[PDB]
């Protein structure tokens, strides 16, 4: 799985642990390997949300299966508990896109899943 | 909604109030209420366009409903406008992509849109 | 098409021309004349890969058309061996999304392609 994370808050109140955590929290959520998880974060940047710029986070969850209706409704706990509790970001001002893919729509290692 | 710019354009040329204007216009656009649009804006990029570094941006709005052929092509008018008149970008160097989601694969406080 | 890289090598470790390459590269391989080839690199990214730092990348190629099992392993091949030739990249630490358009969501020049 890949998962990314936007937000304006500064690169500096990122914990250095911040993308570790996320791998493994992922890897028990998704019941993936860590080893298969990618995780991306995306300091000071940009950002309004509901015309206002206190700290908000625009993010995206991508998966080979493992994304659905209640699934995708236990990751936003989950992600929003870490962006919250980490970033201090209220859960409020977070949203996560969730795309479920097809082996054959991922490449890696000079190929596809597929 | 959620709407992203990313332009090679330097931060200098972002106009104070962009964000709001983003917000504002979008919200107008779209029908949806202000308090659940965000914008984020990527200046200072490292794109080219047709080969070419001269001013150029890649877009992209997500939304739940009111994405459609007739509606995109509204938008597009819209937003290639903005990016013409407050960043100086040519509308023929603007792609901007169009995502009509689920609410189910959108994740806000919590839980999801479904 | 759109061509986005994401990676957390540095960027005076991106060649010079390496745009100009994927663009002229991605138009031989999707058979889309480059003039509307468009291309993104953000280097110097904060990124983890199966919870190592090493270099690694995430991208995403879009295109109306041409997208499928055969073509994505194609340039999946290709993207990867840029990436490990050029940046350095370990073919196993780069993953890229495929997404294939409709028309009507790609927006250009005031309207969409559709
Ligand atoms: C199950 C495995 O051995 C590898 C994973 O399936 C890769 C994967 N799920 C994956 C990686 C990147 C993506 O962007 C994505 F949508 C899915
Ligand atoms: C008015 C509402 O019910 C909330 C909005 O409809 C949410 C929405 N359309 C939305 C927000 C972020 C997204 O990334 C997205 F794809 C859709
Ligand atoms: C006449 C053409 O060949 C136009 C191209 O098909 C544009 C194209 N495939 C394209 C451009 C930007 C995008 O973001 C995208 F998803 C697709
Ligand atoms: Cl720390
Ligand atoms: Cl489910
Ligand atoms: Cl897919
Ligand atoms: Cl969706
Ligand atoms: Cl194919
Ligand atoms: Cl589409």
């Amino acid at each position: 799985p890949m998962f990314i994370v936007n937000t304006n808050v500064p690169r500096a109140s990122v914990p250095d642990g911040f993308l570790s955590e996320l791998t493994q929290q992922l890897a028990q959520a998704t019941g993936k390997p860590p080893q298969y998880i990618a995780v991306h974060v995306v300091p000071d940047q940009l950002m309004a949300f509901g015309g206002s710029s206190e700290p908000c986070a625009l993010c995206s969850l991508h998966s080979i299966g493992k994304i659905g209706g209640a699934q995708n409704r236990s990751y936003s706990k989950l992600l929003c508990g870490l962006l919250a509790e980490r970033l201090r970001i209220s859960p409020d001002r977070v949203y996560i896109n969730y795309y479920d893919m097809n082996a054959a729509n991922v490449g890696w290692n000079n190929s596809t899943f597929a």
